């Protein structure tokens, strides 16, 4: 039940500031070129306590797999190695990365049809926004 309104394969349909995020993170210019073009697919999926978020794209594909309030270690799509730690708060699933003395976090809520994810770092705010495929 908790993350039904998730569960889906959404397609990326539009993004605001995703570079500025991306430079907040150390990518590099030329993976920041290829992906500020990538419009990715997400899958999420349930199986009871554990969720699964892919996210797939011609360049670069990641997966997670999760419980929420549960702490684990990810190796992010530009190679950070994070601790993540994912919770759903009023219908908003936060995702929370910590490294290296830094933090970034990916807040996915639903708008209408649409699932709308928010990538803050330091003073950037990224809104990236998804339709069922
Ligand atoms: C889509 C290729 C991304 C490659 C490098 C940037 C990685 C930034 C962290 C990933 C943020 C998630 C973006 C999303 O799911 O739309």
């Amino acid at each position: 039940h908790m993350c039904d309104a998730f569960v889906g394969t959404w397609k990326l349909v539009s993004s605001e500031n995703f570079d500025d995020y991306m430079k907040e993170l150390g990518v590099g210019f030329a993976t920041r070129k290829v992906a500020g073009m990538a419009k990715p697919n997400t899958i999420i999926s349930v199986n009871g306590d554990v969720i699964t978020l892919k996210t797939e794209s011609t360049f670069k594909n990641t997966e997670i797999s999760f419980i929420l309030g549960q702490e684990f270690d990810e190796v992010t799509a530009d190679d950070r190695k994070v601790k993540s730690t994912i919770t759903l708060d009023g219908g908003v699933l936060v995702h929370v990365q910590k490294w290296d003395g830094k933090s970034t976090t990916l807040k996915r809520k639903r708008e209408d049809d649409k699932l709308v994810l928010e990538l803050v770092m330091k003073g950037v705010t990224c809104t990236r926004v998804y339709e069922r495929a």
